[PDB]
């Protein structure tokens, strides 16, 4: 579980979101695994806009944080689930990390601020939903 907080949104996995964030709803892609709903608090969280491949994210599963290199954002299959069928997953960056059901939400950071969520992995991988592209964030 997790989220990114920035002024008036709230971002979490599309999959995890609740009844709140879909009543709330400002912009939802299903091949990113993204939703982002509307706050009345305002948030804590600032977004990169930059190319980093390096960071950090925190891994609820061992209640730790792990510095990644991570792949540029790109199109990649991801196996079904109970929550999606078959598909390729947009926008997503992969790198070697521990994860595991449960992981996803957890933010990875650089130097310049919140560049994604954990959304996949597996097998020693972690994946990461990219939202240094989602400027309107910042407004
Ligand atoms: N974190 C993590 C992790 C590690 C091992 C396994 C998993 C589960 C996983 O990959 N998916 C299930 C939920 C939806 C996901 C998607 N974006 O399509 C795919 N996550
Ligand atoms: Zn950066």
């Amino acid at each position: 579980s997790g989220a990114i907080y920035v002024g008036n949104y709230r971002v979490v996995n599309r999959h995890l979101a609740t009844h709140n964030d879909w009543a709330n709803l400002v912009w939802e892609d299903s091949s990113r695994d993204l939703l982002v709903s509307s706050t009345t608090a305002q948030g804590c969280d600032t977004i990169a806009r930059c190319d980093c491949q390096t960071g950090v994210y925190y891994c609820s599963s061992r209640r730790k944080h792990y510095p990644v290199s991570f792949s540029k954002p790109s199109l990649i299959f991801v196996e079904a689930s109970e929550y999606y069928p078959a598909r390729y997953q947009s926008h997503l960056m992969l790198a070697v990390g521990h994860s595991e059901p449960g992981d996803c939400g957890g933010i990875l950071r650089c130097q310049h601020g919140v560049v994604g969520i954990v959304s996949t992995g597996g097998n020693g991988l972690v994946g990461f939903a990219d939202v240094r592209d989602l400027l309107w964030l910042d407004e």
